[PDB]
């Protein structure tokens, strides 16, 4: 779809099995979800934003489906305020910024 | 124009009588932008994000020009790490989100 930005962009994401709603968030590189169990082996991260750092944990190759799109990639958990959908997986469903 | 998300969404942006660079941000409700002299009467506020939370100078009614359209709006300025053009602003320029 087209998504203008009057309301925050929320998308409904499934995950891990899970159904949840996400920000398309432009100004964020990669992906990161409020607690959520997912499958498998994880590395602890340390990321930044607004306000400090957080711990994660970072799952590779990882399906989403985006609004009915299909892609795979690194997912981080943690505790975000917010869920929100980066570029890393943004560019995967073909998603511009267009004005 | 359309942009991609394959790097980070950065366009120029004249404020204050100043140039600078800024992430076009659909997750940011708000315009939060680095150390900057802007003139005459601000509010402190207090805004979060991953990492927990800023005080930040709220500024209302401050032009600014983004990649060459005129917008007016409330701008924050504080220790972000990062200058990001939000929604506030996104939407007097007519940015969408397409894929
Ligand atoms: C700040 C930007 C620069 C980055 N963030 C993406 C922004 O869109 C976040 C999303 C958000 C929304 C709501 C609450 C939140 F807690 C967070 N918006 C945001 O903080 O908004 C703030 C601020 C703007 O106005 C209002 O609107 C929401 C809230 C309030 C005040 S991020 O979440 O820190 C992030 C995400 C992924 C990522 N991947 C990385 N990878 C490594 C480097 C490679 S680093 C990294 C950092």
């Amino acid at each position: 779809p087209q998504i203008t930005l009057w309301q925050r962009p929320i998308v409904t994401i499934k995950v891990g099995g899970q159904l949840r709603e996400a920000l398309i968030d432009t100004g964020a590189d990669d992906t990161i979800l409020e607690e959520i169990n997912l499958p498998g082996r994880w590395k602890p991260k340390l990321i930044g934003g607004i306000g400090g750092f957080i711990k994660v944990r970072q799952y590779d190759q990882i399906p989403i489906e985006i609004c009915g799109h299909q892609a795979i990639g690194t997912v981080l958990v943690g505790p975000t305020p917010a869920n929100v959908i980066g570029r890393n997986m943004l560019t995967q469903i073909g998603c511009t910024l267009n004005f």
